[PDB]
């Protein structure tokens, strides 16, 4: 299935009917950081399966589900169940959950990760604001956007050196300092490696060199799509190590290191992400 | 359908019983640098759809011949409607019609593309003979050459060290000096970006460390095809923008900027090339 | 057909049948470079057309054998013609006869390969043991583990920090230092080209500037699916040149000239390898 005007549109006219919510914010949050998604109110929950031309997920199996509803008075979407390209979905089926959002009236896309920390100044349990990125499969011919361009959603040669909202950055920040955690928040610029291995650590030596702060496995494609079509972002980063000081040191790294640090920040990054919807212009 | 001896065989007997032009120059042109084969002499226009083996076009749309005719005494064939891997197009789709030039005859093929500046010497308007390339799809297992080998047009691992003609620079330069335009002519290494969106202005920053002079989403597959059965190459990008200075700037780009560029430095391209084609030795 | 644990169990059933071997040790071996595979004793040999499963060959020809029996004591299985990614081979046809070999009780795979040198100081005809690699194809969305995750044989997010086993690096050189040919024998980064084309001068340049000591077009796939199933690698590359200096010198590189550095050290490897096998833990 393409994810072309005619096919998104199906998909979002199902959704409006059993819904009755038109939202404008969209969330995607990270492996473990999910829990803002139990507290939206007044919510409808729509399992991927019942929705037009949505992609099957049944292989990698676990969560599924469109979620609607009311964060801070804000309407809201929520993807329960996020599609990684390392699990090895197609160009198109990444992209048609987003371009549904764009269809039901989404205008602003905040995304979660976890990521591994390049930057020697990161810590475990920093977060992140993502100003920029290397998007090493595009570089590649591995990019997000090769096929046949959809017209209906936006241009052939997208320019993305606005990808990445400055004032939706700002904000964020305003409300660490209100807060009084804005000592474990910094900016910088995201690597991705399409994965599923981590980084090695000679490749973590070489992106250290290259200018990058953060490396992860996911969150590039879909600010592609947003952008192309015209949503804003915002994209957030929780660092689980030091690559670095790990290829200097000898030490290893692993999915369950990685969870242990997203339980540590779960809360605190919910609260934050509540916040942020509550405030966005 | 595989580009293989058989398939380019019943492609070249057909475009041999309807035009009567046996061609030993070949000719692909960049976005708005197409003028030139509109000035071809006592053409034969071919198109795609009726040439056995050739690939399916109408998706993207716009022209698809090829054109067969005289310029400057010399026997040509031209692609009018050029194919570029980020619409999706395989490796098979991309070689065939360079594998048919050369059982039509073709010893020379002559490129033109856009392409974004990255030395910092570089202005809009600027013309780069390329003198080498980072192939970055190659390095990640999309080189246009992956597959089974075509053992009759060429060897299994191909030497690119030459891949770019020496005399055809020296040439092209001479022609430059003789009309007094040498001051627009500059040399230097090309990156090639899948595509389609345009080098992240963090990528281009990287591309500077690597030592790359400009940047584009074309032109290497076919200089890899070509190169691989024995045909000679000589390749000249426009320059559109100049992505270090605009990521310094925090300015954009598009495609209608680009397009702009290409209709001021159309006619002198044009003249360029008729001079290089007549002069070829 | 998918590398799972049903298609590689079937395989490793028909094998155990008709071979009687039970190996710990895998060997796969460079161009030119597997006369060992000759001198196994009690052999038996099984054309890979003749077990369930096994990726189809027949379009690159050649020969396709697995070989079981003994070699200074100890059991093994050889792969007597090699798959490369460059050839068009899927991620799953790579991988399942890495996971047949676990499945058979093997513990240790060693692999040799030839490759172009990077390090200003490594000559035609020296060995590199590999310390660790940078992997172009798997940053950019064409690692050989992308697609849905086969728990029974390991984890969705690989730490390949230990791939390359140190103790195996060190027994190695012992045994070159034992022989009086330690001179020879160097350590360094694999960079990995998915080829089939050689790295491009300027692309040999790039490889420099980013930590990298050696590049070849193959060992990293296999490297990875032995990783994540917990088998021990030592894997060493045979130089066959210096692109660095070949590119400051404007020099050329072609298969032939690799095949002769493997045919004047053909018999050391040969020798070297023995020995490595009868030394293992
Ligand atoms: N002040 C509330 C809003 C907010 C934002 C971030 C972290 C904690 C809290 C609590
Ligand atoms: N002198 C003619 C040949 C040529 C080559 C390049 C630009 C203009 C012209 C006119
Ligand atoms: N000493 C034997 C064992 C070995 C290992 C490496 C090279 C030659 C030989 C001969």
């Amino acid at each position: 299935v393409v994810a072309n005007y005619e096919n998104a549109s199906m998909a979002a006219d199902y959704i409006k009917r059993v819904s009755n919510v038109l939202p404008d914010i969209g969330i995607i949050c990270g492996s473990g950081l999910g829990k803002l998604i139990e507290e939206i109110e007044e919510r409808k929950v729509i399992p991927y399966i019942n929705i037009p031309n949505f992609p099957k997920t049944t292989v990698a199996g676990h969560v599924g589900n469109l979620v609607l509803g009311s964060v801070g008075g804000r309407k809201i979407v929520a993807m329960q169940g996020r599609l990684h390209m390392y699990e090895g979905y197609s160009n198109q089926e990444i992209a048609l959950p987003i371009r549904v959002m764009k269809l039901l009236g989404v205008r602003v896309l905040l995304i979660t990760n976890l990521a591994g920390g390049i930057n020697r100044k990161l810590k475990s349990g920093d977060f992140v604001l993502i100003k920029g990125h290397i998007n090493f499969p595009g570089l590649g011919l591995n990019n997000v956007l090769v096929g046949p361009n959809q017209d209906e959603f936006g241009p052939r040669f997208p320019d993305l050196s606005n990808a990445y909202d400055r004032l939706l950055q700002q904000l964020a920040l305003k409300i660490a300092q209100e807060n009084d955690f804005q000592d474990l928040v910094h900016e910088g610029v995201y690597a991705f490696n399409g994965g599923p291995t981590y980084e090695s650590p000679d490749e973590s030596n070489m992106l250290l060199k290259l200018g990058c702060d953060v490396v992860g496995m996911s969150t590039v494609p879909e600010v592609i799509i947003a952008c192309h079509c015209g949503i804003k972002v915002l994209a957030v980063s929780l660092i689980a190590n030091n690559s670095i000081l790990d290829a200097e040191n000898d030490v290893s790294i692993n999915h369950e290191k990685v969870l242990a640090v997203a339980e540590k920040r779960a809360d605190l990054l919910q609260m934050w992400f509540k916040e942020i919807i509550t405030r966005l212009p």
